[PDB]
């Protein structure tokens, strides 16, 4: 049988999250290759936190690339099968490169740290944000957004699962879009902690920085075919990889669509690899009768080898 990897973005850290895999040779080696890159030590960020650096964005971004990547690393060590077609969420895409060989680690390390950077300072402090709508279909969501748009730019931006959406815009934007949200019924509409109005078209400045880092970057045909979250395409070219993640930034994560077009490849068996079962949620909610497993240490990496 065939099988997926996906590989989770930023909001899927934590404090210890790799502890159980201290003594797995291939998850130091990958932490010691981190932090010879970054010029900290990742290790110690992860075991030890504290959690308010952690959670720094141009931390949380190589944070989460690294861990997912120890993972993954941590399956073939294992003697585990390569998936047969992967994907990532958002930062995830970036680990789907890695994983799929477009990308080398060394080089997804400082790429992904400077994403984090451009992200981050696309717009003025205080300008946007983004906010979780719960109980509401896409078309209802991008009503809602284009209505609440009068105030201001607010777009739906992550399509994750069936009734949950997360929007981006404006901070007047984001406000007027949960309320018109709330009054059409939404279980829920409320802001997310984020100080910036990530995958939203005023995250366009982030796009061009990005644009012209990859100009430098060694990007290598995938030897996995890999889906975009932009258009849910499977690309060969590394000018168009290139080009995907730049207009990622500021663009609609389609995630849904992604593993849906996983499934029609008849695959049946999707994997989250990574911590913080994030991604593993979204499968059973998209598609009960895809079967999923999760590598986040080496009990969960051992129950997937068996699926």
């Amino acid at each position: 049988m065939k099988f997926a990897f996906v590989f989770p973005g930023q909001g899927s850290q934590s404090v210890g999250m790799l502890n159980a895999f201290a003594d797995v040779a291939v998850v130091r080696e990958t932490l010691d290759e981190a932090s010879d890159a970054l010029g900290q030590d990742i290790g110690k960020l992860i075991a030890d936190g504290p959690a308010d650096e952690l959670n720094l964005t141009t931390n949380t971004q190589p944070v989460m690339l690294t861990a997912a990547y120890a993972c993954y690393r941590a399956w073939q060590q294992a003697g585990g099968a390569q998936p047969s077609i992967v994907a990532g969420h958002s930062l995830g895409e970036y680990t789907a490169l890695v994983a799929a060989g477009a990308i080398a680690f060394r080089d997804a390390l400082p790429l992904v740290r400077f994403r984090a950077q451009a992200m981050q300072t696309a717009v003025p402090v205080g300008v946007g944000g983004m906010a979780a709508i719960l109980g509401l279909d896409d078309d209802t969501v991008r009503a809602v957004c284009a209505e609440a748009s009068a105030t201001g730019v607010v777009e739906a931006v992550n399509f994750n699962a069936p009734a949950q959406v997360v929007i981006a815009g404006t901070k007047a934007g984001i406000e007027k879009a949960c309320e018109i949200a709330k009054e059409k019924g939404a279980k829920r509409a409320l802001p997310l902690p984020v100080s910036a109005p990530f995958h939203s078209s005023l995250l366009k400045p982030a796009s061009d920085k990005l644009r012209e880092y990859l100009a430098g970057v060694d990007v290598k045909a995938p030897k996995i075919s890999v889906v975009n979250n932009i258009d849910v395409a499977v690309v060969s070219d590394p000018a168009a990889i290139k080009d995907a993640l730049v207009r990622q930034a500021a663009g609609p994560v389609r995630w849904v669509e992604c593993v849906q077009h996983i499934a029609r490849e008849g695959v049946t068996h999707v994997i989250e690899c990574g911590p913080g079962k994030v991604l593993a949620g979204l499968t059973k909610r998209i598609d009960g009768n895809l079967v999923g497993a999760s590598v986040f240490d080496p009990a969960s990496l051992d129950e997937a080898l068996k699926l």
